[PDB]
């Protein structure tokens, strides 16, 4: 649990257009439509060796490689395979929202994930009052911007992560200025079957 | 850590530093824990010693939740959210002073770091969110978006409310006055800077 540098993998993922399909029905519904949502990209998450660092609201963190040991090349495939399987739920997600009323009559949500591997300081942060096992660095800061500069329903990686995916999966390339990074970003956006 | 999702009037607060990763860049693996973790701590104590519930923490951002889980009335909710964010604004004050006279700061160039406060009051849905298998304690809505949007638009070093939080706040504590217009929200919202001073 104590911090230590390690090499890892991070993966941020955000749906929008929650709050808009939520605001028509009472607490009880707005409870269970996030909850529903949350527990499938949990089970994405978990099917696929990953850790759940934390929620944000309707965003979830997700690592690779701690607290548990895994190579990076797993940690990728991992990582892959976990976003993959959340745009899925998303779908059949989507689905059964529409068949409620609750999409379409409001658009359907709308999926954006990043995922980069780098050096990250690991391991349990915070006080007495609280603490909380999670990652820090700015390899965490470029996985956190590449999920808010893809485009809707798309996963977006760094060259780290892209090394190990196959070419013909990579559908764009394009580098990227994110804030407080001075060296423009490689990006790419893989496909999200396989 | 067993109430199920239920709406309520709660007071939500969102503080956030910057300036952390560019301090930390000089510095290595067990002093950015060390690092994090003071201003970390300073942070919470301020929170507890107002007896507000520590949320979660976002990187080097902090959240904290005033009326739940323990119910509290709306105008302690305030006054506690208050005192909690002007004693994090002195706090983080002296912190950056601390880290100036250690070269953490104000050397190599990394400017001191800033400090933002967004509080709003509103309605909620508070409780666990998610499933068996994971699983927190939060609030959830647009009054906690507004809270999170009032924090990334107010000034550096500065404490933002909303009028449902500023009501409960003497006027003449109240710095300035104006509108804006929110992420996501129709009705442009009223947004109050309180002086980091009582
Ligand atoms: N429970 C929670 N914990 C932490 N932050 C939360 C939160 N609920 C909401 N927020 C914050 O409130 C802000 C919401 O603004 P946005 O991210 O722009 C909403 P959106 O992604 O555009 O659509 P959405 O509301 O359907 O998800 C974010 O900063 C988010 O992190
Ligand atoms: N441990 C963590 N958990 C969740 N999100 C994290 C995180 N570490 C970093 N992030 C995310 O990475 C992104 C960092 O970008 P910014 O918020 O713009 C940093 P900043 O506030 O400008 O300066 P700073 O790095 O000194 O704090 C945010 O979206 C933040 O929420
Ligand atoms: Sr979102
Ligand atoms: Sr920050």
């Amino acid at each position: 649990m104590r911090p230590e540098p390690r090499l890892i993998t991070i993966l941020f993922s955000d749906i929008v257009g929650f709050t808009r399909m939520s605001n028509a029905l009472q607490s009880q519904g707005v409870a269970e439509l996030l909850n529903e949502y949350l527990g499938e990209m949990t089970r994405a998450v978990f099917e696929n060796q990953g850790t759940v660092d934390k929620f944000v609201g309707d965003a979830i963190m997700a690592l690779y490689g701690a607290p548990e040991e895994m190579s990076p090349s797993e940690q990728v495939r991992r990582a892959i395979a976990t976003a993959r399987q959340m745009l899925v739920a998303l779908e059949k997600l989507n689905q059964g929202w529409q068949e409620r009323g609750l999409v379409g009559r409001v658009p359907p949500v709308r999926f954006r994930c990043g995922i980069h591997q780098g050096m990250a300081v690991v391991g349990l942060f915070g006080s007495q009052e609280r603490s909380d096992f999670t990652a820090i660095g700015p390899s965490v800061n470029i996985a956190a911007r590449l999920q808010e500069a893809t485009a809707p329903n798309s996963i977006m990686v760094s060259a780290m992560v892209a090394q190990y995916v196959p070419d013909e999966e990579i559908i764009k390339r394009e580098f990227l200025e994110l804030k407080g990074i001075d060296e423009p970003v490689m990006t790419c956006v893989i496909n999200p079957n396989m």
